[PDB]
């Protein structure tokens, strides 16, 4: 009933089958399909997620108009997502004057001042990591990064948000550790063909987040809420905040606590895994980086907030990895008005998509796009890089509110880990890595590596 | 479109509201509503579960026609239940010539011969129970029965079916113990008003059993299948069985393994909890029973299969409890034909229901129906009891296939428990017990009791 939309505006794309759209083209994952499309169709193309049209753009100025310029006016919300139940009040899912109300009420939690106030705490679990690694290093036993990294990222989230202190790797059976550790699978494809069936599940209290984990943290939060009240973390600042322009409700407060936890668990863990792979497969880079760390932190000195930003080959290494594996893959915004941006009409209701993964591997802005070369981000060459071709944290008012915290969380782990250990591939280590043909930005085979002690 | 069905046949009942039916009358639970209806309307009445008519019968001969006589011809299947995914092949859910095919292929597992072959095994975990109770008995700390009883019933199921041996109470964090321990809640009411929405969830692979626990046991079973093949329990006999009239498939085999596990976990545990309450609130009965046990098993002798059936005050105690709390509450069968049984027309499609709980408390067949008096089942008075008024295990071809195993499982626990401990109520012990106004036959407040050692 709408599969003729791009044929009308003269916008190219693959031919959508009825009802399915082009979702059968996802057999190789969003990334390979975007790379193919960006290659076949050029600067702008179109396709249909079921009955839903999606438009892809690759011009730095047009992306800037959508993410930055016309964010408030036109492109304010991401693609609708459901069923969710009470999770409607979550920021990344919120919309319009209820997003602007929440993005404000929670921005003060990622300031340089508060972020520096978390340096003594995040550092405490970088140490706990070393013991868990050294126990498996002295017992030569190849190591799965995501396991031990997940336990660390888990340990940092909990502390930085609620104060609950657990050695999740050695307490994988703690009642607070279990609950926590929990788009092309059989369900979500049925959602994109049956978006008319989402409202059924919403009057059903059925949620893609199980109704159990949430109810454990609706109460675990209100336990801690009444445990510090009255008697430095994310929640101590979210309680200080409810003390535009209505204050923060309490089921509203329980919702954002959850979104941070995923945000910083599988992403802090996944990215650190993509990094230790690149170091293990480019040991020269691992050499140059351990030299820089011990030059800023001699005698294995403890990283501080001001020493972390001081490490430049560290930032270069982090950036280049994110180019190769930008965990979001795509950036998306929903167009709320008949608007003509940068000389092109965008009708109301169209999802606007930026293919981040494909753009990070576009040879027109990247020489040797699939090799690992941190030298792209040296202060020498870091200036020929369009800020709208490279967006691992998005851009504009709706970008990643936790970016500063993520770059600080990961670099405090890399300093403390690379001060002590070094990483060599295994025989059973997948060289080279194959990306998941599925729906998340993750490896086909989990990253296994040999670990030795300095 | 069908709410005029009972008005037509001249059958009385509460007035159904559009779409909801009489389900708003479930605010006091199925039990209180059936008692009320049986009291207001007499021997036969009618009501609507949404758009679905249900007919209640209370005559011994008419129940016998449905459960026993015309089971094969007319009343073969229970009320349709979904969504379920692959669990369609489960016996209690199976229908017609695929139930008759499965009820046969699995009946040989509850014979007196095989049941006696499980006596040495089930006895091993009655002992493990004592230590866990004595640890909390020597530390005077009131005891929650369902916790420790659940761990025991759990320990017996696993062993009697797969051989996996765990102290689930002290291993509540065993990867095999966790998966296992998992009708008027917000969901199932939406199902009975929206039965047209079930087929949506079936093409969605959404199942009221989470798609996770099942996939752990589709593989855990096929681990054990290829671990004994090649190298006494339920599965060793289900593999021996696939060695009417097609053999047992392997996803067919994974399904029945699950249905036994619930069947014998929350029911073996719940019933033993309703029993220890009745003993604690009628200590004279507890006195008479410990005398009988030590008279059959002197010196705290180990129960055997032939000593267990020998205990008559034990059976009396078990029976009378089940009268007071018959965990099924109702028996149901779906009518597949225009039939006129015992002088009454039953049109096609009508669910036929027997109110077991209400009938167990009907003063016309029970003197002092709400008191606890095991003497109703003494060999003296046990003959004035209609086998179709008292059906804790159902009746006829479709009755509880595991009845013999349940009466043997529980009595082996009561002998070993009452040989050693005695049970007194607490202050915080709920005297008298309030039944759950909800959907399962369970207490409002979990049973807590003081435990002392002989
Ligand atoms: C390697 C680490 C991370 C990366 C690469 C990353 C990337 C992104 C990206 C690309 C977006 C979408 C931005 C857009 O649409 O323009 C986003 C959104 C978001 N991120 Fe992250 N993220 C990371 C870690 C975190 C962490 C640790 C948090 C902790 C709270 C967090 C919280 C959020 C939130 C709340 C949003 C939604 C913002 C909004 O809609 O206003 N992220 N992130
Ligand atoms: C206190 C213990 C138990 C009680 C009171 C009980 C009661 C019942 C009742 C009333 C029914 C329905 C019968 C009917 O519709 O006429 C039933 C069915 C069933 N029970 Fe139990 N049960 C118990 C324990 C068990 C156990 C331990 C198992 C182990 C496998 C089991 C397996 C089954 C099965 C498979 C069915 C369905 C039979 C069929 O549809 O063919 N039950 N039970
Ligand atoms: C794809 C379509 C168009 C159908 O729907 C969307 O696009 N929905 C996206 C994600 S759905 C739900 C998600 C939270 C969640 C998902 C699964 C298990 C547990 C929690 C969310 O609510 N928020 C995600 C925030 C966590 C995060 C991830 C990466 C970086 N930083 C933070 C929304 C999204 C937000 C941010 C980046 C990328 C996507
Ligand atoms: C009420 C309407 C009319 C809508 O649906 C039905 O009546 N569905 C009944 C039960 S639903 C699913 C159930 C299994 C199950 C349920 C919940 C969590 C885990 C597993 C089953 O599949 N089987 C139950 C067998 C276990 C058992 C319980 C008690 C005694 N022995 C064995 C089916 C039923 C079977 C047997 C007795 C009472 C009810």
């Amino acid at each position: 009933h709408s599969h003729g939309l791009f044929k009308k505006l003269g916008i190219p794309g693959p031919t959508p089958l009825p009802f399915l759209g082009n979702i059968l083209s996802y057999h190789k994952g969003f990334c390979m399909f975007d790379m193919e499309c960006h290659k076949k169709y050029g600067k702008v193309w179109g396709f249909y997620d079921g009955q839903q049209p999606v438009l892809a753009i690759t011009d730095p100025d047009m992306i800037k108009t959508v993410l930055v310029k016309e964010c408030y006016s036109v492109f304010t919300n991401r693609r609708p997502f459901g069923p969710v139940g009470f999770m409607k009040s979550a920021i990344s899912i919120a919309e319009d004057e209820e997003w602007k109300r929440l993005r404000s009420l929670l921005s003060p939690t990622f300031t340089s001042g508060k972020l520096k106030e978390m340096v003594p705490i995040i550092a405490q679990y970088g140490d706990v990591l070393v013991r868990n690694l050294r126990r498996e290093a002295e017992t030569g036993k190849p190591v799965t990064l995501k396991d031990v990294f997940g336990a660390y990222s888990m340990d940092v989230i909990t502390s930085t948000s609620f104060g609950v202190n657990i050695d999740s790797l050695n307490n994988p059976q703690d009642p607070f550790v279990e609950n926590t550790k929990k788009f092309l699978d059989p369900f979500f494809l049925s959602i994109t063909v049956f978006p008319f069936l989402i409202p059924i599940l919403e009057v059903l209290n059925i949620c893609v987040f199980p109704r159990e984990v949430t109810n454990f943290l609706r109460k675990s939060v209100k336990r801690m809420k009444e445990s510090r009240l009255e008697d430095v973390d994310f929640l101590q600042l979210m309680i200080d905040s409810q003390n535009s322009h209505k204050a923060l409700s309490d089921l509203e407060l329980v919702a954002q606590s959850i979104i941070f936890i995923f945000a910083g668990y599988e992403t802090t863990s996944s990215v650190l895994s993509f990094i230790m792979y690149e170091l293990a497969t480019h040991p020269d880079v691992q050499q140059k980086l351990q030299e820089e760390i011990d030059a800023v932190l001699p005698n294995k000195a403890p990283p501080t907030y001001d020493t972390v930003l001081q490490m430049e080959y560290l930032d270069m290494v982090v950036n280049e990895t994110l180019r190769l594996f930008p965990i979001a893959m795509r950036l998306e915004r929903v167009c709320k008005k008949d608007v003509e941006i940068n000389g092109m009409f965008i009708p109301k209701g169209v999802v606007v998509m930026i293919p981040s993964y494909a753009l990070h591997r576009d040879p027109k802005y990247w020489t040797e796009p699939e090799k690992f070369l941190p030298e792209r981000f040296s202060k020498k060459n870091k200036d020929n890089i369009d800020p709208y071709i490279y967006t691992p944290f998005g851009s504009g008012p709706r970008n990643c509110i936790g970016m500063r915290f993520a770059l600080m969380n990961m670099k405090l782990a890399l300093i403390r880990v690379l001060q002590n250990f070094s990483f060599k591939p295994c025989k059973e280590t997948q060289i080279p890595l194959k990306l998941s043909l599925g729906g998340l930005l993750q490896p086909e085979k989990p990253v296994v590596l040999k670990v030795e002690s300095r």
